[PDB]
C-alpha cells in the first residue's frame, strides 16, 4: 500500500521579478513575472506515500531535515493530500544539483520537482497548466519551472487563472547565457515591502510596461533592449526595500562590486546585464558569443570557483517509479 513518483525540474531566474503576494493563502501575485529556465541547476525528487509511514519525512542531499527545514514541504504535502483525499504520510527524498557551498535558491526547482513527483505518485494526470497551478501553491517561482526557456507567470485573479506558460522565442534563448557571480528572508522582506514601502506603488506602476518591452525585444531578438529592461526592473525591485519600514537591503559589499564590474564590462563593449534576487549573488545575462570575453573580464576580481555559467534549460521531466 504505497504510491511513488519522481521528477526533475530546473531552476529559473526571474528577468521581470515576482515581488509581492496579492493573496498569501493561494500565492497569487501582485504582478506577472517572466523568467529564463536554466540547464545548469536542477533538483531531482522522489516521493513515496505509504500507509505504513508514521510521519512525514524529508531527506535533502542525503540529510534528514528538521521540522523547520521540512515546514514548506509539509504544507505542500498537506494541500496535495487534501486535494486527493489521501490520508497517508509521505517520504520526500531530494537532491539539489547546484554548486556546493554556493547560496543558490532551490525553492523554484525543489517545489516544482515535488509537485511533479506528487502528480505522478497520486496519478493526478495534470496538464502543464494545472501542474503549474499546483507548483504555484508550494512556491510562486516554482510555477515557472514547469516550463523551459522563457516562461511567464500570469498573475491572473484566482487560483484558476494564476499560472505560467512558455513564451515562444523562435529559439532565441539558445543564443543566451547567464553567468553566476557567487558572493559570500525572501518571503518576509517581500511581505514587509508590500505592506510598508512608500516605493511599492512605483514598482507596480512599472511592471506591465517592462513586460511589454521584454515581449517586443524577444520578437525582434534585441539583446540590448532586453538587457536594459531587465536590469532596470531588478534595480527597481531592490529600491523598494529601502522604502520599507524598517528599511533593509539584500545587497552585500561584493554585490555592489560585481554590479560595478558589469557596468565596466559594458563600457568596454561587452553587452551584459545584471540581476539579483533576495540575496547577494549577482547573475549576468550575456549572449553566448560574448560569454568568454565576459568571463575573461571578471577573472581579475573573482576566482573561477565564483563564476558559474548557465544556459537555457528544459521544462519539468516526470518519471514513473
Ligand atoms: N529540493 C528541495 N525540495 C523541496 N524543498 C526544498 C528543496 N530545496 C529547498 N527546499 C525548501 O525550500 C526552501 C527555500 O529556501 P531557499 O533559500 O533555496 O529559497 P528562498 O526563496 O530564499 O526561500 P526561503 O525564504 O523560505 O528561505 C528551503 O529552505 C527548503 O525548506
Amino acid at each position: 500500500a504505497m504510491l511513488s513518483g519522481k521528477a526533475r525540474a530546473h531552476t529559473n531566474i526571474a528577468l521581470i521579478k515576482y515581488w509581492g503576494k496579492a493573496n498569501e493563502e493561494y500565492i497569487l501575485p501582485m504582478n506577472s513575472s517572466l523568467s529564463l529556465t536554466l540547464d545548469a541547476f536542477y533538483t531531482e525528487t522522489t516521493v513515496t506515500f505509504d500507509a505504513h509511514y508514521s510521519e512525514d519525512v524529508f531527506i535533502l542531499n542525503g540529510i534528514l531535515q528538521n521540522e523547520k527545514q521540512t515546514k514548506k514541504v509539509k504544507e505542500f504535502l498537506n494541500l496535495v493530500r487534501q486535494q486527493a483525499d489521501c490520508t497517508w504520510f509521505a517520504k520526500v527524498e531530494s537532491q539539489n544539483f547546484v554548486p556546493t557551498a554556493a547560496g543558490l535558491a532551490s525553492s523554484a526547482s525543489g517545489l516544482a520537482a515535488l509537485a511533479g513527483a506528487c502528480n505522478v505518485a497520486l496519478g493526478l494526470n495534470l496538464s502543464a497548466k494545472d501542474l503549474s497551478r499546483l507548483a504555484r501553491r508550494g512556491s510562486g517561482s516554482a510555477c515557472r519551472s514547469i516550463f523551459g526557456g522563457f516562461a511567464q507567470w500570469n498573475k491572473g485573479h484566482s487560483d484558476e487563472t494564476s499560472f505560467a506558460e512558455n513564451i515562444p522565442a523562435n529559439n532565441w534563448e539558445n543564443e543566451l547565457a547567464m553567468l553566476f557571480i557567487l558572493i559570500n528572508s525572501s518571503r518576509d522582506g517581500m511581505k514587509r515591502t508590500v505592506e510598508t514601502s512608500s516605493f511599492y506603488q512605483g514598482w507596480l506602476d512599472n511592471v506591465e510596461k517592462d513586460l511589454s518591452q521584454v515581449h517586443e525585444a524577444i520578437k525582434t531578438k534585441d539583446f540590448p533592449r532586453l538587457g536594459e529592461i531587465i536590469e532596470a526592473n531588478g534595480l527597481r525591485m531592490h529600491g523598494t526595500t529601502l522604502g520599507a519600514v524598517p528599511p533593509f537591503t539584500y545587497w552585500s559589499p561584493g554585490s555592489l562590486q560585481a554590479m560595478a564590474l558589469v557596468r565596466q564590462a559594458r563600457a568596454k563593449g561587452i553587452p551584459c546585464y545584471f540581476t539579483m534576487d533576495a540575496g547577494p549573488n549577482v547573475k549576468v545575462l550575456v549572449e553566448k558569443k560574448n560569454l568568454e570575453a565576459l568571463k575573461t573580464f571578471l577573472s581579475e576580481h573573482f576566482s573561477k570557483e565564483q563564476l558559474v555559467p548557465a544556459f537555457a534549460g528544459p521544462g519539468i521531466e516526470l518519471f514513473e517509479t
